[PDB]
DNA sequence: CCAGAACATGATGTTCTG
DNA sequence: CCAGAACATCATGTTCTG
């Protein structure tokens, strides 16, 4: 039921992992994109339904640690 | 000189009482009028510079107020 | 049911206007 | 020179399509 990356309502098993739709397409664009994402914090941001917008670097990192893969 | 007191980018002039760049100018005005409720994902002390200022509206808004920005 | 594209919408930053 | 609106361009998220 819950996205393992942002804890929003999950939609299905995506890229190996139970995630929401927004996290699905974020992760695909991160991996297949340039993107030199820079954290404004300490590389340990909270990733929420809301706070996931704030830090792509941490969102992407949390995706990987969740086992998201192509 | 001159530098934005909010994000350290080049200031374009004195806006809402403070030396700021144009982007911080419109950001502030947008924030003090808008919805908004912003949430920090870090520890309420994010680095706000030209690079990172898009990351944390909450901290950028905070720096705007600390610098003394206001509508009058 | 899922990947990937598309189509809205959001958030931002520069330019134009008063 | 500055405020506010308008325009353009993102990043993000939902819906359509394979
Ligand atoms: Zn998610
Ligand atoms: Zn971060
Ligand atoms: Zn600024
Ligand atoms: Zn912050």
């Amino acid at each position: 039921k819950l996205c393992l990356v942002c804890s929003d309502e999950a939609s299905g098993c995506h890229y190996g992992v139970l995630t929401c739709g927004s996290c699905k397409v974020f992760f695909k664009r991160a991996v297949e994109g340039q993107h030199n994402y820079l954290c404004a914090g300490r590389n340990d941001c909270i990733i929420d339904k809301i706070r996931r917008k704030n830090c792509p670097a941490c969102r992407y990192r949390k995706c990987l640690q969740a086992g998201m893969n192509l």
